[PDB]
């Protein structure tokens, strides 16, 4: 067994379905334009900045020093059965250290949220333009009266697809960093290589993951709207969606290593997660809590300068992005750590790819 081995396109039917669906959205935006919606809508028918920059500088510093903050920070919360879970908190801290190291080796990774937000904003602008166009297409008769149903479904699916593409890109970058034996022969552009691998292969996997996510998101939105348009709310399925979203992220990483279809990768990810259920709880409850304290650190320091309320808002928005990638890198680092443990041992010919810090933990 070797990682990053003979990649091939995965989930061809789902990629074809996603392309057909995107062509359908283009057909929506083309029918609206052809009928005249575009012409008859555009034409109609009868000190402060300096602190904001300090948010980026301090947040980027946090991507490289949060590993050390958490090591001594957890202690004061530990001041006063906890002994059983201590080893898992130590594993979380080690994974945070490795995340800091990969950020050191891949400085450009912090800007992935900015590129993803640019793509999402472009798509959202296009979707709002098409929604306004549909608001005047035509009254519109026939079965095409549900073109806006199609459009909303497409908004949800495509937004989830772009977010999952971000997740897959980050997972690929972290996987390339982790499974490379020595770091001095790293690819010249690890992130660009990950993007190329995502585009050429595994696009169907991301499409299927986003489809699965939206299939549950749409019921949640409908339930929320119906409840607002009124007793007891069963919208707690958002927990299922949140849990499903986490499973999808672990499914992309398993797809990035073994180049497996979405079903097999998701099954493997679920098996690994349940096999390490306690470790997953500690990393997602203690690790996440320390990330939240990191966000509070950024906003507090930026607002410590003082009118400037907008500065505090911007620092929070950027902090949620840099920290979000830190949670993505920690989660991907964990699954890569579990795949190595299952498929490899200390014997010769199957040597571990993990770092020294994580070596002692198994």
């Amino acid at each position: 067994w070797k990682p990053l081995e003979d990649r091939s396109c995965t989930d061809i039917p789902w990629l074809l379905l996603f392309i057909l669906f995107c062509i359908g959205m283009g057909f929506i935006c083309g029918f609206s334009i052809a009928t005249g919606a575009a012409a008859r809508l555009v034409s109609g028918y009868d000190i402060i900045l300096g602190l904001c920059l300090l948010s980026l500088v301090l947040s980027m510093i946090l991507m490289v020093i949060i590993r050390y903050i958490s090591r001594v920070l957890v202690w004061i919360l530990t001041i006063l059965i906890m002994l059983v879970m201590r080893k898992r908190v130590a594993l979380t801290i080690a994974l945070f250290h490795v995340a800091g190291k990969v950020f050191i080796h891949l400085p450009l990774l912090v800007f992935q949220p900015f590129w993803t937000f640019f793509a999402l904003v472009l798509f959202w602008v296009y979707w709002i333009m098409t929604l306004l166009f549909l608001g005047t297409t035509g009254k519109i008769s026939g079965p095409l009266q549900y073109m806006w149903w199609y459009h909303v479904v497409g908004l949800i699916w495509i937004s989830e697809f772009i977010l999952a593409c971000q997740q897959m890109t980050v997972a690929g970058a972290v996987v390339t960093y982790y499974f490379t034996r020595d770091k001095r022969n790293l690819p010249f552009t690890p992130i660009l290589a990950s993007v190329n691998r995502l585009i050429r292969y595994h696009l169907g996997t991301v499409a299927k993951g986003s489809f699965i996510i939206t299939l549950v998101k749409i019921p949640r939105m409908i339930l929320m709207y119906i409840h607002s348009q009124l007793k007891s709310c069963i919208c707690c399925l958002w927990c299922l969606e949140k849990c499903l979203n986490y499973l999808n992220q672990n499914a992309y990483t398993a797809t990035a290593i073994n180049s497996t279809n979405f079903c097999t990768s998701a099954k493997d990810a679920f098996v690994i997660l349940v096999e390490n259920a306690l470790r997953v709880a500690t990393i997602n409850t203690v690790g996440d809590f320390m990330l939240f304290l990191g966000k509070v650190l950024i906003v507090c320091s930026t607002g410590l300068a003082g009118p400037l309320i907008i500065v505090c808002l911007f620092a929070f928005l950027v902090a949620h992005c840099f920290l979000s990638i830190y949670e993505m890198v920690v989660d991907v680092l964990f699954l890569c750590f579990a795949i190595d443990t299952k498929y490899n041992d200390g014997s010769p010919g199957r040597e571990f790819y993990m770092d020294k810090v994580l070596m002692e933990f198994v």
